[PDB]
């Protein structure tokens, strides 16, 4: 739309698009921070709306906000949460370091929309006011960190942890299914003593179980909310019950165990909870990288690699590219880079406020999307369909030199070592070398060399 | 649109939206890699279209593609470059690690659209074919690295370097404007011997000049193109002149000095040129971080910080938050994290192909957008308006202890040191301490203690 | 001056006055890379692992009492600092740590032979592989030593120093609980808080970090020993893995347990990737605290200057009062180091293949360095800086009261509009808030002193 | 056994048998952090900087000939390895490097005094600040020593080793130019190329890296010396900065120049952030090359096994043919280290304030470590692995010809459809391409041998 509406703040008037619900401060941010393409993610917009909805409820409870205004603000916020206003949040990640401008974006959109819901209009004649009403009892300095932790905790609980559990269950099923398939071990990339395919997969399972525990340990700190610390952490200009009440209300409307931060100075001056929680996520990325690499190397072929397993072929001779493994290894690199950006932002607070916050939460929520969706994708498009190539597994095992120790108790170490050395030097199987030396019969070799007895 | 069109590839048929121009392989990628929200950036889509346009021209020159088809493909590509088809490229960064699926996305969209341009239709009855026509003489393995370098070199030449030069010029103007304003030095954050504000700013200028040179040194390697190496670098199934011809044609239509890579194995197996070029970008990020921090610390106040300079106040007592500095310091952290992701991807090639490519170019082009747009924003909304607070600069200088050495040649080191120690112990100015001891008159102090003689 | 030792590749000359053997000597000619060697903590953890393995092997009837006792005595000599020069190998060796495993096997075998009345060298009475390495692989020994060194370093160095620094800052927070100062957000003047409140943020950060570090300890306490080459424990007694974890727990007094999944224990460094995540969290917190301290102490005249710190280095007599915050500089530098170390660790931890992660010397080099840096850095910062933090009460009050931030105390007395008018005239004309108020006749001097109370503005 | 030395804080006991003074002794009690000290390269660069400053100060008539000569002689003793134990200070010190600057001033002053027939200690004839530090600040000395050490290490260690490894791999590429092998993309069988072509990719990578490293050298050659405390050169001779850069260029034979902007030179570590960017590029290239080598050598029976590498470590007689790629492991580990070091450097380089970057000991510790790792790692990988790479010609040909990838050679002879039909039956039934072709009667044995030529499929 070309037509404009004049919106005002303490700096003066500025034109906004007539068909939009934001106000003067959103427009100034939009115009002054035309930096790349990264915007607040929907999860964070929703967390800001939840924060305003909770603040409106508590302000009404405390007699600070009229029922009529509080109810209209909560209705406007519910419209945002229902996906009706995604285009009303146009601001960049690369804005003021406190997130003030996105706080004001929510204040302006909710105020203009709440005014409409009370039979009023958007703009200067509005019935509901962004600062006096929607931002009542609040500062950008405690709202934006609150929205960061609300978005982060809900994403971990509702997306990442469920997908981690699902992938773990699938691989546990595979470990059980393949518990009796003996295969060659590999250490240093070299043929090594055998283990079962189920044992190898049980390592992946145990990795994902350990990662879940580490991620769970990080959740209580992310559950601490800054809301109520206002500008510098003292809670100046708040009711003494407000901080506990608004954390309780957020816990009610999200069904997550939010609590008010016991030290609001730590809560405002740092992103420490997110630095620590992302430490657990980069641990998961290192684990998933290893699992994804094992899968694609074991599936490599079809004839000039390892080829011990097959994976589902999802996108169009015999060349099956392990594309889910590639997407997953790529996003694991991304999580490692994101951790460095977060660490720099988290290390860079000054005095009463950390002002690297849009960048920190942009990276953090991206890592959660990547790991959650990446595990979901890898599970349904790869892991559920992993199958052994039993003939190839057996070919590699039986043509290796690593079953030779099964001969020791029968013919002695010295003759067994002689057989292995002859096989290696002359390019023979262990059986052919042993027969050539006359040290055993073929029936004895087949009776004695039992891989299923060599895996514990 | 709910209605579908059936599109086919070697795997079978799949439904695509009837109002879209992509084909079966795009649809499979869209459905199989629902991972987060990051998609190919427009710069990369354009670079893929340029690559197809150049290949079509050369294939026609070599008698391998009919004029009618080549002209229609180039027309379709020009529509993409003109911004008419942005919604036809729906694929995620987190796809196959070669970028095959986005290569096929361009092949399918250009083929379906070129078919329409020849009076045909989109879909299975098309007159122009994604693989046989649009991908003629090509592999995903040399197309996607080519598009990576085309996008990267053009972004560096057309966005980043011009904005770097502009910011450098502004700060050079400020350095000249403030060449005679003496201010207190600060080392270790402690008061130190003086320098002029122009000298201090000249350090920022020299930093940006050095960064431009480092960035320029990285451009020749990015200008090397993989196109013509086909699947593994040998150029099997290409005309012997094709690699040089298509690099020449890309140089023509982009006005940039693209050349064919002298070693196609290095070009396919690595992202080394981008690892190195991003090394120069993280150098620029470290420089810009320092410059941005100097600006916001020198502007800090209005009464309880340093306050030696003022900056433009762009968004609404006396509290001017340095929001451009905050956006810039945040994106500098992002570039550092992006470098780690790129380094991991670049270190992780195997044999004939590096398959971490969508992630590498996603990070690289993001860093270029952030640095280019961040410098553009910081320049126009902050740097052009930096002004000294001359009274505050002089207050700090004259009330410091650091002008005392101007007394040495007049009264001797021992008396000058005595004056400084008395001033420090008793909370006096140097002048008040010197007068209290009777070692000089006020006229002598004012005549002898000349900061403009202490800066070289 | 040299003796001839042998391994399966043949004979090689070894310095007669050293206790290592042929394989260690070979490693010295093949891995001459930079200057970083195994740290003493890791050497000690390797000796503890061999000491425990010998005890359990003796318990199970696999190793004779005289050999097991001599191996334990030689290991105790290593732990007692008698053999630091017997471990010359680079970090940059075989990625499983085989060479350092064999270094310990050879030193302990040659020394145990002497303790039994024998000699070092090929006539030795105790044998590096058959005796000192019995029931073991390099594959499960080296990750065991990694976790023993890591857990003990966290328990015995880092966590005590973290608690000590926290207690110091908690005392400072209480001592300065009533000192009102100007807040700063975005580096700009902001509403007040007490110096004690500000320091209480630092304290809460260190308390949270301690919890995060504690959460990482159970996984590090899981030991690979008993998984042998690929995790199956082939050729080992079924009780060996539990017994050797129990023995390590006894002799170290730390809660070591056998890893419930030996394949995860051999194929990854996941416990250390996770534990180092908590350490880089502590580095980001310490960076912030150290930066607050040095910015608050900046000056003495052209910075903030709200606190003083101890002056530990000599200055020039003509520059009295220049106090560089050198403890803050050492601490912020090592915090950068921990962030870089984390990336190296993450790359190594992401890079296991199949049954074994072979990035292990590098991973543990970084991890133990970060622990030394953080533990020693916290000790140094505490002793030489934090214990001596003092307020500059006159400067704090000058900044607070000459600022514009106390104007909101006038709201409920003369309304928002009059108070704003006071702040703008003070700013515009360079006046104090009281001056711009008296000049506009909006209150008397006594009303200002009564209404504008910073001690009533900190919650 | 001790002597009493003094600085402006008073007297302190110093070991009588050491050459440092009061300030170095104080640093030893205040910076007891971890184990990392200044590396020898940096100590030598500091001694060279003092040697050059003394020469120029003598030229300008500021320092007596006998003192300047004695200082230069003492510096030459440091360069000759006679005083390594006189530099005990941690990396984790004052962020300007003041303490190590004073360490060199005190050692050279005390030793120069002895060379003049005097003694060490407070009766010395040569004075650490007035003589050895004349015309200098820690602020411009330490960045000068950083760049001297960095440039010389790149010129004298890293670049020679890079060239040596490149030449070895170039010889291997030519030697194996006619050996056709199976390509691999996405880890999957792909169309053929020669082993020489594959190795030529490694060579081209190392050649490109050399160019990138060379591009970083001019900025590192810019020296801060002459900027003194804040960059203005206050209290220095107008020719001093050029003269001392010229003198360093003479005595090192390297193209040092005075930094054209001393404020950039003092306030940043930008040259080293940029130069380390090229080193992490080399680390990513070396990681890839090392991984190709160890994957291509994997086996001996259940991996790829296309090449053999030297076996440098002993194995077990019952496991012949297990050759761990231990040089590849050391090299990939140190490449991870370089990536982490880059992050530490970037954080330090981003963190200057106003006139001085005070993250410098940490920055140069990382930078010089990366140079040692890459130079020594390339030397080790070359000598103990790359020079011995050989093809397993039978295995290469087995993989190539038992694969499905040569089927496209049949296209122009029997059409696309028949060739595809051959590949699918071979895959479906586990046949060779020739077997599935003869079985379907689409060609004779002689037509297959004539048509399917891998040596005609590599461009």
């Amino acid at each position: 739309m070309n037509t404009v509406r004049s919106e005002k703040d303490s700096m003066g008037a500025i034109d906004v698009p007539a068909d939009k619900l934001w106000g003067a401060q959103t427009q100034r941010s939009l115009e002054h921070f035309r930096i790349s393409t990264e915007k607040m993610p929907t999860s964070l917009i929703h967390a800001l709306a939840l924060t305003k909805r909770a603040a409106a409820k508590v302000n009404e409870d405390l007699g600070l906000l009229s029922e009529e205004k509080a109810s209209a603000i909560r209705q406007a916020a519910d419209e945002v949460l229902a996906g009706q206003h995604d285009d009303e949040f146009p601001l960049a990640i690369w804005q003021t370091g406190s997130g003030t401008q996105s706080n004001m974006n929510m204040n302006e959109v909710l105020a203009n929309r709440a005014s409409e819901l009370l039979g009023g209009v958007r703009g200067m004649e509005r019935k509901v006011h962004p600062n006096d009403d929607v931002n009542k009892s609040q500062s950008s300095n405690d709202v934006f960190p609150t929205a960061m932790h609300v978005a982060a905790l809900l994403a971990l609980r509702k997306q990442l942890i469920p997908q981690l559990k699902t992938l773990t269950q699938t691989l546990n099923e595979k470990s059980r299914a393949f518990a009796d398939i003996v295969k060659i071990g590999r250490t240093h990339l070299q043929d090594a003593t055998p283990l079962t395919l189920g044992q190898e997969i049980s390592g992946w399972v145990a990795m994902l179980e350990h990662n879940l525990k580490h991620i769970e340990y990080s959740l209580p700190h992310v559950a601490e909310l800054a809301l109520g610390g206002t500008a510098v952490g003292t809670g100046l200009n708040t009711h003494p019950e407000y901080a506990r009440r608004v954390a309780d209300e957020l816990a009610v409307i999200t069904c997550a165990p939010f609590v008010t931060a016991p030290n609001k100075f730590e809560a405002l001056a740092t992103c420490d909870a997110l630095v620590q929680a992302h430490g657990a996520l980069k641990g998961l990325a290192a684990s998933l990288m290893k699992i994804a690499n094992d899968v694609r190397w074991l599936a490599s072929g079809p004839r000039c690699g390892i080829g011990e397993i097959s994976i589902p072929e999802n996108e169009p001779p015999g060349k099956v590219n392990p594309t889910q493994c590639e997407a997953l290894t790529m996003l694991c690199c991304q999580v490692m880079g994101n951790d460095v950006a977060i660490n720099m932002g988290g290390a860079s607070g000054n005095f009463e406020l950390n002002v690297f916050r849009p960048m920190v939460i942009h990276n953090f929520l991206q890592s959660v999307r990547l790991l959650a969706d990446g595990m979901e994708s890898f599970n349904k498009h790869c892991a559920v369909g992993i199958e052994p190539n039993r003939e190839r597994i057996n070919q590699l095992l039986n043509e290796s030199l690593m079953l030779v120790t099964a001969l020791n108790t029968h013919i002695g170490y010295d003759k067994a070592a002689e057989i292995a050395k002859k096989a290696h030097k002359e390019g023979l199987t262990l059986k052919a070398a042993a027969l050539a030396l006359g040290y055993l019969s073929e029936a004895e070799f087949d009776s004695w060399v039992r891989p299923e007895q060599m895996v514990g």
